[PDB]
């Protein structure tokens, strides 16, 4: 791909992150706190998921940015709507703003509905996010594998202003507590 002359500087928004992440001062890395992090609760925070939104709003043109998912073991990144739901039980799905792929339990999925096997030969350390707003696309790109595709959602019902998307992901086993980092372009 030749999507890096898209790039955009991503940061993230504190205020809509789940109570128990740590945003860096630099607002370019979080990961999970072993507790709440001593934060008031507001309507913008997700509830039920160790998740958070860019703080950059898209509503034309094409964007491309990265994330460092190094040693994760579980982890969704993608793009919303501005207006999903925060709080209670959701799935991951176009149908409810949300254009994601995630690692879960050794495998690669993308957040249709049902979910869609990804074939992934090289485990990726970083993963390349492209919007093209006026195409209604969401791509995903292998950094670590010369930057191989991964999934195209493409015929996007976007309906609203987007927002770069992050989960973290629990850490129940231990082997999940790194980062999620955006990486410099
Ligand atoms: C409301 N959050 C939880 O009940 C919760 C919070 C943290 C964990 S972890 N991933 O084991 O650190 C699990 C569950």
């Amino acid at each position: 791909h030749h999507h890096h002359h898209h790039m955009v500087h991503i940061t993230l928004d504190r205020n809509t992150a789940n109570s128990w992440l740590i945003i860096s001062k630099d607002r370019r890395q979080v990961r999970m706190g072993d507790t709440h992090q001593n934060v008031s609760d507001n309507k913008e925070r997700f509830s039920n998921y160790p998740m958070v939104l860019g703080a950059q709003r898209f509503s034309s043109g094409k964007m491309y940015w990265e994330v460092d998912v190094t040693q994760k073991e579980a982890w969704d990144l993608g793009v919303c709507r501005d207006s999903v739901q925060r709080k209670g039980q959701f799935s991951l799905s176009p149908e409810n703003g949300f254009w994601t792929i995630w690692l879960w339990q050794d495998s690669y999925e993308a957040g249709t509905s049902p979910q869609t096997t990804l074939h992934i030969q090289v485990p990726p350390c970083q993963i390349g996010i492209f919007v093209d707003y006026e195409a209604g696309v969401v791509s995903f790109y292998n950094i670590t594998d010369h930057g191989s595709l991964i999934y195209t959602f493409s015929e996007c019902v976007f309906a609203g202003p987007l927002r770069p998307f992050f989960n973290v992901g629990f850490n129940y086993s231990g082997g999940n507590a790194a980062p999620l980092k955006l990486c410099p372009l």
